């Protein structure tokens, strides 16, 4: 089951967590600290594209320091670039993650409430980092069995760009569909920290029904499920969209009203409604932003500006490697590694 699973002398005792495209999950023994840890081995170096999600993850996650934000404590991977063919990230072990739970789980309200605020709290110093996460959804969320809740899986994360967000219709797009914001699919390349929101605010909805509120079925659908529940876009709305095809599409369609999310969620909270709306709102401009939603009534309890940390270190402009070969990714994901060599 296990298969070439080969973490060094300090982690022992495996057990197979789960798996995905390019790597492997699983639960060992940190023999140095004591301590059970998660190990992700990764093989990702024959596609560019898996080399830049790799990269981008190291990166950013052994810069951020966060208690909702999973960690890198160590890193497993051959001596030489010429002997490495995969690579070991040693992170937090947390027993289940969120897209499992609402399977077989119904949240209270109390939970809601909290894993709603972990996510905020975390997504704050991210973006507070000028960082976006860009994939924001329940299986990215972990939880341990006291409900700590960690985000991870920066593979898809970007810099923040909001100068260069504007993009045709239709335009190509890598995130998951069901917590894609609607300006995706018209004109927006994601690169403004209110994509997360929005995925957020669909996390939202789906841990009040236990089932995704947009389940679109392939690219298009996605917008039509979003249209559906918030209705037809205002004309203020329609006037900040100045691409043509995009507007007119828009235009092409025929009216809706917005369907009461109270009508939706019949038993749900009303300030967890209230909050929904706002970040569920099709403008982008408009939409909550992460410290808004920290705010709100809703997470009254637990919120405490002083208490919610944010980065230090803030990334500069984007990182520049959507350009690079493998091989040269390859390097730099050698050379960032480096430090958790005992040559060292
Ligand atoms: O980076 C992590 N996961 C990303 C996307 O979720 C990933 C999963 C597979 C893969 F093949 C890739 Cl490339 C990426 C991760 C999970 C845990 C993790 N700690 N404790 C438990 C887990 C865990 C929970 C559910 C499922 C798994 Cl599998 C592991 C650490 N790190």
């Amino acid at each position: 089951r296990g298969q070439v699973f080969d973490v060094g002398p300090r982690y022992t005792n495996l057990s197979y967590i789960g798996e995905g495209a390019y790597g492997m999950v699983c639960s060992a023994y940190d023999n140095v600290n004591k301590v059970r840890v998660a190990i992700k081995k990764i093989s990702p170096f024959e596609h560019q594209t898996y080399c830049q999600r790799t990269l981008r993850e190291i990166k950013i996650l052994l810069r951020f320091r966060h208690e909702n934000i999973i960690g890198i404590n160590d890193i497993i991977r051959a001596p030489t670039i010429e002997q490495m063919k995969d690579v070991y990230i040693v992170q937090d072990l947390m027993e289940t993650d969120l897209y499992k739970l609402l399977k077989t789980q119904h949240l209270s309200n109390d939970h809601i409430c909290y894993f709603l605020y972990q996510i905020l709290r975390g997504l704050k110093y991210i973006h507070s980092a000028n960082v976006l996460h860009r994939d924001l959804k329940p299986s990215n969320l972990l939880l341990n069995t006291t409900c700590d809740l960690k985000i991870c899986d920066f593979g898809l994360a970007r810099v923040a760009d909001p100068d260069h967000d504007h993009t045709g219709f239709l335009t190509e797009y890598v995130a998951t569909r069901w917590y894609r914001a609607p300006e995706i699919m018209l004109n927006s390349k994601g690169y403004t920290k209110s994509i997360d929101i929005w995925s957020v605010g669909c996390i939202l909805a789906e841990m009040l029904s236990n089932r995704p509120i947009f389940p679109g079925k392939h690219y298009l659908d996605q917008l039509n499920h979003i249209l559906g529940i918030l209705g037809s876009p205002s004309q203020e709305d329609l006037n900040c969209i100045i691409n043509l095809k995009a507007r007119n599409y828009l235009l092409s369609l025929p009216h809706k009203n917005k369907v009461p999310w109270n009508r939706l969620f019949p038993n749900a909270d009303s300030k967890a409604l209230d909050l929904l709306d706002k970040m569920l709102t099709f403008n982008p401009h408009k939409r909550i932003e992460v410290e808004q939603a920290l705010a709100h009534p809703y997470l009254e309890q637990y919120y405490d500006p002083s208490d919610e940390p944010i980065a230090e270190a803030p990334f500069k402009f984007d990182m520049e490697l959507d350009d690079l070969p493998k091989e040269k990714l390859k390097e730099l994901i050698f050379e960032e590694t480096a430090r958790f060599q005992p040559g060292y």
